[PDB]
């Protein structure tokens, strides 16, 4: 079997509700699908994030994927390495993180394809599942303490086990929203995401003031480019510190480990470059006595399935992994049901990444892209 | 004064001779020019490298540059910081190196604009020139020992001072071309570029075998992603080791310094994100007792001028800086003359980056780009 | 355009109230102004501190400045480097901190001149402002708890945001003044300056006893000559530690960073040698994941303006920077108004450093010097 | 007995021949004598270097010295500490090196006075002499290989044991002169002063190329401000590396020791602040298993005597210490004879620093100062 075709389909998908970010409001997510068809008709599907420009990154994704035509889906590793050396390194552009953003979709598509051709779910191509179900967090939403508390109340009543709250919104508001959320979730586990928002001394003082709320850990308190700075804060504060944006590549993971810069590493396919690279990141972390928590992205149910299979295949995995498809108004995955039950998703067993796409919703997504 | 327009012009320019690399030969270089126009008619010019796709990166360069319209050329630093946070970080794309590739041309053009508005060369906007001339290396060309030695012979007779030779072509050939070049340049300085080609133990053995040829230093012997691996090699071998591809961002530079991973750092605008960022990298190196050698790229005379002014402004600078405009068949810079004499280029003094573009050659470059898009 | 003349004007300026220091009370500040005139008539102005002897340092400043005559104001960096090498290093006087003290004023005047010639404020010659306003602290004054509590009440009344209190006056008094000040500022931020006054074990114990008062950070608890001693205390105490006197040169900054000896670095032009060197120090701090807080000096509004533009041009800056012109009875800067509003000074935009001097007040200052 | 008066005498003394430096030729140099007189008529005499301005530094020396009036010559240590805190630290001028430059002459005079009062040589006030004589180097002079070769031949003929040659004049010339010198001194010891002139990689390559000439050590190859850079070079080269300009204060010495940055430390009274400070620096080196080599300065026989007693009193001392009085046309010390014999100067036994000044030469020196 040989890869016969590759297609890139840019999509724009509306969110259920406005997503507040650094620069205004966000009402839709955008992804670039990558479809890899084998000569026997079987198709592997994956997707990439699109920053800084969907049209530009789509062109890049297409250019890299065309190199796969005529080759074997079972040679994904050496193929990506060659394409990387040829289109990036040979030109002096040693931008591994940026390359990873693109190869992530390519890699998940190839394994989806391999799984479909073998009639096996991806995790059974990676050594087997280390758990019967992957555990996920509860991504709280809201701009005010009242809204966040209401959301936490409902989630708690629904059986959610790991609450995820973003902070770094200023000292006063941070303590108010953290107090409000804790007030509605009893003794349940609460994790805070500082999103690189604190300087070293502010991180230390905020951790001190947040301890009283029983925080499981604080994710990426400091500017991600400095692993030493993160280590500096970790060694001083009493609340565990988890690396997120500080960890993109296999090498970043290694640096974090040897410098004992974090208590756990949160990384996903988008940062490391796919499914297989995640297993390698997981191995390094395991060797250093640390666990992996899956970091997600503003994508669709496709990434959800990939991250799910990645999770099942990793022995040293957290039980409060990230998940984001629920933010989409109409997700493009028609099956399986990606809705966690009590913060768990029992192992998916269909071939490849195990999903079916809602072609009608995908078409609408392409239409919105063309519209813009 | 405020920025009124921005323009991106993708170009394809032929090379004097084919450039050999890991994947066949290369017949031309591609760059994306970025023009930034102020409401008074003044125009700043810069350029960006294009990998992995010129059309895609040109689209990204344009999108970022449009954010500048309506703002001051004198606010380049905070403007870039904001654009980076908005189009990249806010979306979870913490790809500093990739972002730097694009911002390099923007920053390049911004300082050119500032210099033209003030009527001063860029280096005098950065504190003044620390030298009367920037020193450059001699990039040897050839695939065989014979061609390389002959080129070395000529360069030496012409007064070239710092020879640059690419190695990592296998032990036998590496030692053969090195010996051959050494044999034609008397006792002149010789630098070798391993181009990330050696594993740790091979790097150690190659250095041992190359020592007899009096090597000033070997550049990036190991895979660029691992700084510890480079430090590992440096501490073991007798020939000094220079960081190249391992050093892209301000943080990479700091890591190399704190780990004493290299004896000198070779970095340029394309990697760090511009002229101003280079000043920052230079300061970190200076604080660590290290010097900066400007790393160039497959670009044009526009970058040569930017790198030239960057060089004059850096106090802790090498005198064997990289230069590449000479590889282009017909470079797009009509003035000044970028040809070094005895490996030197006396300080350029015209406003901004100091160049004049050959409009017709740029147009032809635009024409080639259009052609490459017929497919 | 070239520099045609240079002149040094030693001044002695009375203070609003007595200043208490380790050896009594200071009734006035003294500065040595440095004016650099271009052949077109434009004049750049800066100032230097004068210890250990105003006459002696006035003599040095003039000798160094005279080397500028005949050269371009745009070649400030290589000029200072050459002067430093010829007048200091060539004689075996590797006294970088001492030379920085003098070059601070020179560099200050050179950029003022450059800005005036270009019609642009100094921060726009340095890349642009990274904020609309620079944030400043409230320099508390008083020798007893009652006095400090009163001054604190005044500051809180006018909306100050960051209170600065000097400690190291003995355990009993330190706790009593910190308690009284905290009692007048509600939940406002409080910073303590130990002024190199504690031994390693006393610093550890005092930090422990001061924690209850919610301290943002303690500045330079240990003797400034030992970077290791400072890191030693930082790693042990719960309150963040800020380096001040330990950081004078670019290399000192790198050492503190390299050794993670401080949580933030407080440094000013007087210590590092000017405006441009501060940019370099800030870059080193930035690469290490640390921020800069501007350390001021017993000087005039001239330095305030210089420190203001430096602050605007630094991306990684604190918002409780030091300011000292308000201590002078009649500051020599006639414009602009250097009085912060709620701890802020909106960006100055006039050419160069942006100030105009009250020649009458300067002439008076020269008179007091001549009198002494 | 208390100090009754202090006087500062600026001198300018011609050299035997032009001294070549970075900025041309130096045909003479200056010193600021400091005489401390006790109420019983006894007078202690010391001297200070004058960079960056003799008049300015003379004024500084006078201001600091007046503080000694009315106090005991036996309280030199606590007196200098107070003056330092009062005139420097209390004003935020933590310029220890600059202060040491001045205090060096003061301490020098105080121990000379203490010696004369007790009728004992200074080394016998410091614990006793650890050797019968102090070993000194042969300061080679010349600008070309031929001149250096002839001077070396002269030195060898008269029994010199330790040759000191300045390099860093470019690879070709450095190699030429070193070969030239080696060919005239047989197997004698040869030391090379790189004088902060090499970058890290140049230092490494030059040491390799100079190795064939049998070099005892290379002094300060890299910029003095970076101790890490010096350790970096030391760890790579085969020739021992000696710290010089990198070591000025007690703290610099400790840092060099702590970091194993040098194989020996070359430091003198001008850098550390006097005679007694040298004893402390020597103790730190000793505790670290390192030896001290006396670094001299462009001074007169007075400093030679001060450094001589310092040498006798240090147990962990080198035998190729620096000496510079021989460069002066008419040294101001009329006795003892400071001319080394086979590179040795037997222990001086006269009271204090044990010298007598040629009144007439000093007066003429005061004349030249006035004339300049």
């Amino acid at each position: 079997v040989k890869i016969s075709n590759v297609r890139v389909r840019p999509l724009v998908l509306p969110l259920k509700q406005p997503y507040h970010w650094s620069y205004g409001i966000r009402e839709s997510f955008a992804v670039n699908l990558i479809e890899i068809e084998a000569d026997d008709g079987t198709v592997g599907i994956g997707e990439c994030t699109v920053a800084p420009d969907q049209t530009g990154t789509a062109a890049i994704l297409y250019r890299l994927a065309k190199h796969l035509v005529g080759h074997s889906p079972h040679d994904v590793a050496p193929l990506i390495a060659r394409i990387f050396h040829q289109e990036y390194l040979g030109h002096g552009a040693n931008i591994m993180r940026a390359a990873n953003q693109i190869f992530s979709g390519i890699d998940m598509a190839m394994w989806d394809l391999q799984g479909k051709l073998a009639g096996l779910p991806v995790h059974q191509l990676l050594g087997g599942a280390h758990r019967k179900a992957v555990g996920y967090f509860y991504f709280l939403q809201g701009e005010t303490a009242e809204e966040l508390a209401r959301d936490a109340a409902v989630g708690h009543a629904q059986g959610e086990r790991v609450f995820y709250l973003k902070v770094g919104r200023g000292e006063k508001l941070d303590l108010e929203i953290t107090a409000a959320v804790r007030g509605e979730i009893g003794d349940a586990r609460l994790r805070l995401d500082a999103n690189e928002g604190w300087s070293v001394h502010d991180a230390i003082n905020m951790c001190r003031k947040l301890e009283k709320y029983d925080i499981e850990f604080i994710e990426q308190p400091t500017v991600s480019w400095s692993i030493p700075a993160m280590a500096h804060v970790r060694e001083k504060v009493g609340i565990p510190i988890v690396a997120d944006q500080a960890a993109f590549t296999l090498y970043d993971v290694y640096e974090i480990c040897r410098q004992r810069a974090a208590d756990m590493i949160c990384i996903g396919p988008r940062e490391i470059g796919g499914i297989q690279p995640m297993m390698k990141a997981a191995a390094v972390a395991e060797a250093a006595g640390l666990k992996i928590c899956i970091h997600s992205s503003f994508t669709t149910g496709i990434t959800t399935c990939a991250e799910h299979h990645i999770g099942l295949a990793i022995p040293n995995l957290d039980d409060g992994n990230q998940i984001m498809w629920q933010l989409v108004q109409e997700d493009i995955v028609s099956s399986p049901d990606l809705t966690p039950k009590n913060g768990w998703l029992d192992a998916f067993r269909k071939p490849g990444l195990g999903f079916q796409l809602a072609e009608d919703l995908v078409a609408e997504g392409e239409g919105r892209y063309a519209a813009s």
